[PDB]
């Protein structure tokens, strides 16, 4: 099989905060926050799915590398047709997160949790408790957090 060179550096802040440092020691990092706070609402122009979630990083610099990193991150979940979380792109120029991933479904939450547990290791299971659950994806600056 083929080995991608665009593998980020994972680092876990805590049970709900995670970072994927852009490959080749980039000056940026993908920020993943597990939270039940809804920040984004469905709009006629911002709906996305796992197949074109890269379009939530259009106006960003080095958008190619961001797309490659998100591609690495979503391996094994996008190919799944039974993994259909609502994904809402956000206006980064207005201060919104790059993407909001609806993981309210027990199965979607379970899949995201298992992928992130393969990446970062053991942490608190967010799907035990019911209710709304989201993964907010943004791009933050690397300040040598780890
Ligand atoms: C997890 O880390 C973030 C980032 O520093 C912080 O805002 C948040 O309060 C932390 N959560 C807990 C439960 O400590
Ligand atoms: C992703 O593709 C769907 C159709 O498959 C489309 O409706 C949606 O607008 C696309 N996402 C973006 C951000 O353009
Ligand atoms: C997330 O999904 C649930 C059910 O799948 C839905 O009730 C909720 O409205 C969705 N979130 C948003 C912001 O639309």
């Amino acid at each position: 099989s083929y080995i991608t060179p665009y593998v980020p550096m994972p680092c876990m802040i805590n049970d709900t905060h995670f970072l994927l440092r852009g490959p080749f020691e980039a000056s940026w990092a993908i920020k993943l926050e597990i939270t039940d706070v809804t920040t984004l609402v469905v709009d006629t122009d911002n709906v996305a799915n796992p197949t074109n979630i890269s379009k939530c990083f259009a106006n960003n610099q080095d958008e190619r590398l961001l797309g490659f990193t998100m591609e690495w991150f979503l391996s094994g979940l996008e190919h799944d047709h039974h993994f259909t979380p609502q994904i809402i792109c956000g206006n980064v120029s207005k201060g919104e997160v790059n993407a909001q991933v609806n993981i309210t479904m027990e199965d979607h939450c379970s899949q995201v949790f298992l992928k992130m547990r393969r990446i970062f290791g053991v942490f608190k299971n967010p799907c035990t408790s019911h209710g709304k659950q989201n993964v907010l994806i943004s791009v933050s600056n690397w300040t040598n957090q780890c």
